[PDB]
């Protein structure tokens, strides 16, 4: 069995990468995995663990916040109690405020903090503790093109997705000592809530979730030999 | 049906990827690719393509030297006058000459320079032409970790592979325009006749042909939207 | 008047760059500045303030701690009110909290956070919003080498400085729609109180304050035509 | 004494540099440069080596064109020979050739490699071994943003600039362990002869020489504890 942790698996990106991982087990019979799903929707979380187990997938369902360090504590007392162990933990739930530098508040910049980076580094620190003991393990960090490149009405977003990115590369001096795998997922626009409106236009200028859940999945997959420490993937056309 | 052309097609990498191709398309009907395979050595071409017809893939073999600009010629008119069309241009071709870069020779310098820069940039320059009238086309480079890392006896490799970036970078600025998608694989240590000799750590502290090989035919099955621009991959210990 | 505002200048780096620019005016008549210097220790700015007066300058101090919002506010008003604009802002201001991944605590994040990112990102967005409206303007962002490479004792302050480069680059998009300069200096190890210890061994391998004054300076008295966009220094054996 | 080498030294910022060193000398009583100027042109060396006389620096010209060998092997004999020590090289000599992608031409790629790479590797594999024997030295390589960022019309400018970087980085690896500083000075556009025409608007968007030349001089007086690794200039408007 393999333990799986996805975070954010409620919505877009993450939910993408929960049904992926179902369906390769479905068809990787040497592959079975639990689906630790959590969000802070416990109703998200019932309808993709119910679409996950459709494929076939054991799945457990934990509604956390990780921006609530007391979340975060129950998260991985979670795994360390009921399975002891774990093999992969992506880190997928994030927030994002966009807004003109002059408009941002300090509402805007602690909400996306505390989540970003925040819950992140605290639930990675924890988790990573885990796999240091096993000498294995897979972590990935879905940041974003934002973690290396600014925008406009990114500043407080690229801050905290610069930020990700300076945990993922002190995770790599840690974790090549371990024979624990790295791996950062920077994709461009993606259609998802995060998004919401969204013109019909606009939505053909942008990647699906899937188009990121494939890539995620099959570096899981690699032999652990290999690590597929970075993955960028943007709309054909570039960033809007 | 695909037209894909693979430079170095002979062994290695460029080896493992006709392969996946020739595998992918036995396994995922709806994709008849024909892949044209060059190389400098006929004897390796006439082994991969049995092999890759073993699958049920077309092949189209043709012995070129990618140093020579005459070649270069040949092998472009080749793809224009027999199929006056191309899909896929995988820019695998490459060499290496290592050592303390007190002892670099001027022939070291000028044999991967006319095949890591030269030959790429110019065949490059031909089959893009065509892929920017069709108004589609994915052109995957095959450089190296050593594009955006140094390595002491790899002063001249990476001066060639940083170059090779270089040019990645500024066909995105075209691609974008007109519907090509342009992917940088950036691998560390793999097990292939570039290195010759292995034992003990080497091998078991390398990746394999086939880890690459992956990750590049996946990139190019991604609905045309989406571009993964960059995949970089090493051992999980890290460069050795 | 050039009115320059200089956080964190009752120590190291801060403090350097404080007296270099005392020094300049007084080898370089055309420059009349008033520093404004600013840290969270009264003493160590009246030390400062008569050493860069001892030099010639005019210079006026405001204790104040750019993690608290309201000081932040008080800053920026002291500069409007008492000189009506703002000709350079020096984010010097930093902290840093080291340690080995399972030994940083929830206070560890947060006392690096709050100023690292969230001090240095509203007093940037406060008085950017002046340069902006004069058309005119120099910001400084000291960072660090920590802010494009990870170190296995800084995770979170990597998170800090990769953070605070992402406001960097966003500010740039800003700046060069209103004559603005963005200089990002990125130093290596230098021996300054945040250090504390010693070790005349270790002290040999590391810059000094001044190294990293001089260069600073010279970056503001460029004609408003150049902009030093980035400044990387390191001992010259490299990182420690 | 101090003995330097600045290839290129006849016109734009090579011409500024040495203009700029010689000027320098005058607030370093300690500080007496031979400055040795090279270039293609014999004229252009007579006319700067007099300003620079005029400036009260000692100066010795040597007309070479690096992208010979012959001339390489002659240039570092001339040093051996005359002083069989060397403290400084200025790599400043550099071409460009732009255009669209399908434009450029076989002649337009060696021109541009000759003489950005292969003279500038194998004039610095030949210096760099006097410095490493000396256990002191200070090399600079004027790159460009074009380093690390792609521009339309410069897909081999850009080959060769992204390949002079993967050469400065390896030289690091050597240089730490011989105290030999690398210095990359990375600038945006600067009204050289380069460019050839101008507009005044144009020249009104573009740096001037001595812009460059000031910090690369102040970089070179920098005590040997310190490397100002990399400093990157652009027009504040940013690159046109
Ligand atoms: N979408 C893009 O264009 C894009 C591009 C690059 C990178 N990314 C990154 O990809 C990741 C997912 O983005 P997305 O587009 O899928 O966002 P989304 O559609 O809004 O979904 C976000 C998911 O993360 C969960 N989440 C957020 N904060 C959380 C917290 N504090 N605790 C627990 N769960 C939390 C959300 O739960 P609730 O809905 O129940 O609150 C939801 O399940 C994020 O890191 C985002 O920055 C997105
Ligand atoms: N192997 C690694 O660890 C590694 C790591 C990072 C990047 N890479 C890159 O991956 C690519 C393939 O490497 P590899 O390890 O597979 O090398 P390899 O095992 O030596 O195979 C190289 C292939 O390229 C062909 N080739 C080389 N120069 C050519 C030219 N001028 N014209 C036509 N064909 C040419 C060779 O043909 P012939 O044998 O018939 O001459 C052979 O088919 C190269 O760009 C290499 O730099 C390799
Ligand atoms: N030293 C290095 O090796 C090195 C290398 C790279 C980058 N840096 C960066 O350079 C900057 C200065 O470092 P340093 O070595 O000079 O540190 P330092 O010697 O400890 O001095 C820091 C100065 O910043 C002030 N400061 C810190 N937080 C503040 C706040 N919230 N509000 C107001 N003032 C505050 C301190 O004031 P109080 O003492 O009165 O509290 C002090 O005046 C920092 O951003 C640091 O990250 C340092
Ligand atoms: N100008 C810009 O906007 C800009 C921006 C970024 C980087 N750079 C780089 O800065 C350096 C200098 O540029 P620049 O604008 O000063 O160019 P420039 O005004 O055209 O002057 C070039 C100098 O280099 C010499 N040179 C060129 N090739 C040579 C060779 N093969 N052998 C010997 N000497 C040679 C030229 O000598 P001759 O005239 O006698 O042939 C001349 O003295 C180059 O590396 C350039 O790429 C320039
Ligand atoms: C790279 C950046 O475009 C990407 O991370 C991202 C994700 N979610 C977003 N969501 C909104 N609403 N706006 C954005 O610009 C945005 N952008």
């Amino acid at each position: 069995k393999h333990i799986l942790l996805i975070t954010g698996a409620g919505k877009g990106i993450g939910r993408a990468i929960a049904l992926e991982f179902a369906r390769a087990a479905r068809h990787h019979p040497d592959f079975e995995p639990v689906l630790v799903l959590s969000s802070r929707t416990a109703a998200d979380l019932e309808k993709i663990s119910l679409e996950c187990r459709a494929e076939g997938a054991l799945t457990d369902t934990i509604t956390a916040d990780i921006s609530d360090m007391a979340d975060v504590r129950r998260l991985t007392t979670h795994i360390v109690e009921r399975y002891g162990h774990i093999d992969c933990l992506v880190n997928n739930a994030g927030v994002g405020r966009f807004g003109a530098l002059s408009d941002l508040t300090e509402e805007d910049f602690d909400y996306t903090m505390n989540t970003n980076l925040k819950g992140t580094f605290f639930l990675t620190q924890a988790l990573f503790a885990l796999m240091e003991r096993q000498h294995s393990g897979h972590i990935f960090f879905i940041t974003s093109v934002a973690a290396t490149k600014a925008f406009r009405h990114s500043s407080i977003y690229c801050m905290s997705k610069f930020g990700q990115r300076g945990l993922v590369e002190t995770m790599r001096l840690y974790a090549r000592k371990c024979n624990v795998r790295i791996t950062d997922v920077q994709p461009g626009a993606v259609y998802t809530p995060m998004w919401g409106k969204v013109d019909d236009e606009m939505q053909a200028l942008m990647m699906m979730p899937e188009d990121i859940a494939a890539p995620v999945v099959q570096a899981y997959l690699q032999p652990s030999r290999t690590v597929v420490e970075e993955i960028i993937l943007r709309p054909t056309s570039g960033d809007i």
